């Protein structure tokens, strides 16, 4: 009944989740020490169909070397216009940015008053500020006397060529196209770096950036000399950086006085989240070495300031380093990652099925894993300061939780005790599993062998010989599955089916051999992998084989009309939401040009032209090709203002099925993206998903 | 400069204010020791967007038995927007919270990290707007955590056109009748209601069972939750403002869910209110107004015992001063929190002379005894004690407003008190104020009441020069003081060379009833005198300009302006009045205390009151229009459109009279303000041309 | 508005002839309308006093005015009353009808008061308009007959 | 009806109108301005 | 120059476009007759 499936939705959409945490200064008393932690949550309001921020406030006593007491320190305080927030590095004032036609403020916060507030439009220097990751940043100076920001740079006034005067805006040039950097990133052609001086309230843009350059990711040099920021090439066009690591990128120091820049590291590739050393003497860096792929493992760059030398400190792995580390997947390093004595670095990454957190020496450059063991589950570091760890914690089982840890001395890090700060109720009547499968030697890559995968299983704790089985492979295509809470998988173990995640070759946390496979060969490679997989867990005598239905989306939704077009008997229902259909119509109409010529094998180059084989080629791959064979019921979610995906792939999906007379449900949101994140369109496509699949299967 | 003293304002309207303050659950740690958590609002002007912003923050406090050990911060300041009413649970564990996100209201409760429920009243359509202000407005937990109980606006019946077209219950024609409000300030709040939510479930009732011609408000739940306690406002034959006045009718009630006629708790002849519960849930203690004729008195503390029904009086009233340190209670609001942990002790506070005390009284005997006594002034207040902690702020005309706790000592020993500090405030050490008591003559002596004396305030520079220009206001009311806290434009005053009186003439409250009791009737000459025999002798003292002497009021204080600069013409140089009072006798049709005239031009207020020459000819005695043609003295006007108390026409015809006379007048004209001018645009400009127009006419 | 003057005279003197009446914007004190208006030398004309520009209260001119004003009367009243205002009216204050309203419902007789959030002195709008002309239709039908 | 008028003039070359007359612009003390 | 060309443009888009038109009743007098064109 839909009473009963909006009741449980409503239930299970009722988790917070946690976004950021920061530790701030200590207190000592006349002798215990204590500190408190700031936490931001968010959650989904379904009355006001928003999402809702909050904030809370817990409070560790601690002996110095050991966590004594951990407790609340407060209630939740919701909060409402906040877009970047920055507490200086000795804990004193805070740095907010905040809108308020609208308009946007910048706050100076001293204990309980406020010092300073600056209203940014008046001032008409610069355009909107930048509070995306990419390019977003607020960074307080050493002396605590300057602010440095990212904002869009200002365009010339404009004027109509019929324009009444009463008795320096050129003409005419009030229609220009501005090329902006792709999909979630609308109007953002080109940034500036922007420092304002809190005493005076002055704001000067820098000069210096080379001009075929976009500057993103900086923070103050030592000794407050300079700036150091990632510049990403712009020319001669601009590609989608949204969930893209394979981006022309350097680092770059410019004085304050204005000069020309400098080099830090070489040209020719990717580098990522520069990092300073407490004591102000080392750098670190992600740099990926190749464009091919949208994610590979990288590698950690170190650079020390005064002797300008650098070197590597993790270097790529092939297949596998021991037996707990698989390489460097994440591109984004965690705001606080080296430790006290200015040494290790600790982060968080994949490993298979599952995240685990690694420290590793900078010196002797040897990784250890600090949460080896264990049935599974994801880990994530939140921050690190002064030797505390704040970090967060899940299972398929259980929501999001909240743990402290002190960092201990280097050579014994196999031992460290977790203190719970916000515990969560668990669910126990689900189940969770991990199943190892080995391809058959007749589908075997030719250039890597022995390359195996692997998938989850969730089924019902309670065993009353007919469960519905539901598939769902991930996107990416370079992506996985890690043991984390997922919403909609639990909400399906709950009405009784049981789920299959499945972690083809080609997923991250498997090694680079893994990685460098699918390139080249997308289309029949994964799809067998899939139905390899669905066949060994149907092997067994618990589920019912008439029953099997899939999930997609972007290259699911591909990987999904590839197994509906190829084995049309095997499934029973299919939901797939924004597609990709025909590769050949879809390189025309995409931001990112590129990925159709490295997953059809074709090197990508700016001068590109028609050739016939290449069109040949991505005919072949494209999924298109068996739409006449396809027999099964089909559900198609598009969002009309989505710049990844166009949605006239799915129209022309849907028309060729339709002309077919087979059954299929179409539905369209015309003011979403690719991603479908707006809180009511998430719940409808998700009510409408699970509707369709117990109708089309069963209870 | 103007530029100079804009820059001046800028740094002075900084300072935020202490609004409300809260204590949080007891929580022990394993080795030893306890701690609990203070959650307190402060609220600030911002000039740049032109707002009042509101901020929530944290403090954390260790005590061991009876003293605190320490006491620090615990997070930063965290703003907060659009947020109504909010109430914690009685345990700790839960928290209510009312707000605003066209417009709707939610109500939202939250346990720990999650927000559990969140309901939509407008669309539930079972009443109309919820009643957020402090008479009506209440949020009242059950005492097993199970219901809620709220005041909100009763729905009216749906209506419609004649000529409505229908596709193919309204009544028809009644879209445009009247519906009555309380005056100020309450604009279409004509009828509340009492309305019970149940958490479980979502339901919303609407109790029956008040009597048809009363208001309810501030209810709360009955021991054992078997009903609703509430203070029913009488509104016939027709309603009069309840902005500032206490001399309204009142009774306290008691009903019952299940319905029925409602039992009388008091008696219906008088003016009840702020009835609070024992903690151990046996006792209440109310405030009592015997007389209707002024709108502020002293009171009585009337205790009622719930399983016995029998009625005491605890504090009685004062007429002149019991002991030396207590002068009655003068305030129409008590604390939320007042009991103390034995539930048998009450702390309040109340003005006393110039200052403001915190005091305790001891219910099973009358016994008042004050907790801060001594010292060279300063005003209290209390905002919230919970078992013997008490949090207080305190203020002077030298320091912004600060935050303090403490603990209750045992009976015989609340002399001595320790306060540790939470968050201090710097003070401003170029400003001197001391107090002046001063004793009229016996020609302008009160023939009833003799030996009552009166007294002023004096800010004047520290960093003594021979000349210094003198500001000199009174205070509203009339029946109101000056307590020496924290005024942000007494100060800015100061710091352009300025020293300024603040006179607390006979009829001002803390000085005892027969104070009270002594202007009625004469107003208009017994005050003024007072006032001008305050200036007088003021300038006796050295390093004070004779010629240079500003006049400052604002509605009473306009009116006593007014009537001074009509009587004595040559004794002051500038004059600044807000919404002032103009003519007696026009105001009495329009205006929402029509009673407020009729007592103090001595004569007896009554409904289906009828108009007679007598009563005309002593109104326009009293009126400081009379002194109009002899006025010579540069004036600045400021008024409102949207002013409900005094209408904006009086203004206008002293400005008529005055331009006709060919005067040096000023007037500036605010489209959309109420009595109050409290909009932070309109309040910053009406401030500058207050000082500009100053600095002009005397000097830097 | 002058005309309901002459209405407010026309029960308060003869209570028994008049079955309903129907009145827009009355005056009802000249006395109190006289600071509170846009042309004040109409109430010195009417009431037989010459208007200058240097013009201060007497009792004498106060006495003239309330002997004319149609409140006098009120205690006598005994006819069921309909009132329209409005509140942006410049010409003529929406504080007399108010007090008449006051006055005749203090006194316990029937009355129905409308008031119009915005309206002039003309109530020429063509909502505001028609639902006045409906009211006093069926005001008079339900008081006198068919 | 009282003030307002609209007239042509006899060789029909210019035109004549009564409108409110303009005042001085007018702002607050706390303004920022754009430097 | 821009002036120039504006001012052409301006000048050259004054022309107004006919869209539709009628014929309306007829009418006798006492004996010639007239009608009435109705245009858009």
């Amino acid at each position: 009944e839909p009473e009963e499936a909006a009741a449980l939705y409503r239930g299970l959409s009722r988790q917070p989740a946690l976004s950021a945490a920061c530790l701030g200064p200590e207190v000592t008393t006349q002798g215990g020490r204590y500190r408190t932690v700031h936490t931001e949550w968010t959650q989904r309001d379904l009355e006001r169909m928003e999402n809702i921020r909050f904030c809370r406030q817990y409070l560790v006593f601690h002996d110095g070397d050991s966590v004594v007491f951990a407790g609340p320190a407060g209630n939740s305080v919701e909060t409402r216009g906040e877009l970047l927030s920055r507490e200086s590095p000795s804990g004193t004032m805070k740095a907010v940015l905040r809108k308020a036609e609208e308009k946007q403020f910048l706050e100076v916060w001293e204990k309980n008053r406020k010092l300073k507030s600056f209203n940014l439009s008046a001032l008409e220097k610069h355009g909107p500020v930048y509070e995306d990751d990419c390019f977003g940043c607020l960074s307080w100076s050493h002396s605590e006397t300057h602010l440095l920001y990212v904002a869009d740079k200002k365009r010339p006034k404009a004027e109509s060529f019929f324009q009444t005067k009463a008795l320096q805006a050129i003409k005419g040039d009030q229609f220009l196209f501005y090329e902006d950097w792709g999909e979630n990133m609308v109007s953002k052609s080109t940034p500036v770096l922007c420092v304002l001086d809190i005493e005076s309230g002055n704001i000067s843009v820098l000069e210096g950036v080379p001009e075929s350059v976009s500057p993103g990711q900086a923070f103050w040099a030592p000794g407050d000399t300079g700036v150091v920021f990632v510049g990403w090439w712009h020319e001669p066009f601009r590609l989608g950086i949204r969930f893209c690591t394979n981006r022309r990128s350097a680092l770059y120091y410019v004085d304050l006085t204005g000069g020309k820049c400098e080099l830090l590291s070489d040209e020719s590739v990717a580098v990522t989240s520069p990092r300073l050393s407490p004591d102000q003497c080392r750098i670190v860096y992600l740099r990926f070495p190749s464009l091919v792929p949208h994610q590979q493992c990288g590698q950690l760059c170190l650079y020390d300031w005064y002797t300008r030398v650098t070197s590597v400190v993790v270097d790529i792995v092939p297949r596998q380093l021991g037996e707990d580390f698989s390489g460097i997947y994440c591109s984004l390093l965690p705001l606080g990652c080296w430790s006290a004595d200015s040494q290790r670095v600790v982060f968080d990454s994949p490993q298979r099925s599952r995240q685990d957190l690694f420290a590793v020496d900078t010196q002797m450059g040897s990784v250890t894993s600090l949460t080896a063991g264990g049935s599974g589950g994801s880990w994530k570091l939140l921050t690190i300061d002064r030797d505390l760890m704040v970090v967060q914690f899940s299972t398929p089982s259980v929501p999001p939780s909240l743990k402290v840890g002190f960092l201990p001395p280097a050579g014994k890090e196999q031992a460290v005790s977790w203190v719970s700060l916000e515990e969560a109720e668990p669910f126990p009547d689900i189940s969770w599993s991990i199943r190892v499968l080995q391809p058959p030697p007749q589908q075997e890559h030719v250039q890597y062998a022995g390359l195996d995968f692997e998938a989850i299983l969730l089924q019902p704790s309670n065993s009353p010989t007919q469960v519905p089985m539901v598939v769902m492979p991930h996107g990416g295509p370079h992506s996985s599955f890690v043991t984390a809470w997922m919403l909609f998988p639990a909400m399906l173990c709950k009405m009784g089916f049981a789920v299959l995640l499945v972690n083809y070759r080609g997923s991250t946390g498997f090694g680079q051999d893994s990685i460098l496979s699918l390139p080249g060969n997308v289309g029949h490679q994964d799809v067998k992998d899939v139905q390899f997989a669905v066949e060994q867990v149907l092997q067994e005598e618990h589920f019912d084989a008439g029953r099997v239905a899939l999930m997609g989306g972007s290259h699911g939704g591909f990987l999904s009309c590839h197994l509906i077009g190829q084995y049309p008997e095997t499934y029973s229902a299919c939901v797939v939401r924004n597609p990709v259909i025909n590769i050949a119509s879809m390189m025309g109409s995409t931001d990112i040009p590129d990925w159709c010529m490295v997953e059809a094998g074709f090197s990508y180059s700016s001068d590109c032209l028609p050739d016939l084989s290449v069109w040949a080629a991505m005919l072949d791959k494209s999924p298109i090709k068996y739409a006449p064979q396809v027999k099964t019921p089909l559900l198609l979610m598009l969002g009309q203002e989505d710049r990844r995906v166009p949605f006239k792939q799915g129209m022309e999906y849907y028309r060729v099925l339709k002309a077919r007379n087979v059954p299929v449900r179409l539905l369209l949101y015309p003011k979403s993206t690719h991603a479908l994140s707006e809180v009511e369109v998430e719940s409808d496509s998700f009510m409408n998903a699970v509707l369709w699949l117990c109708t089309h299967l069963g209870s």
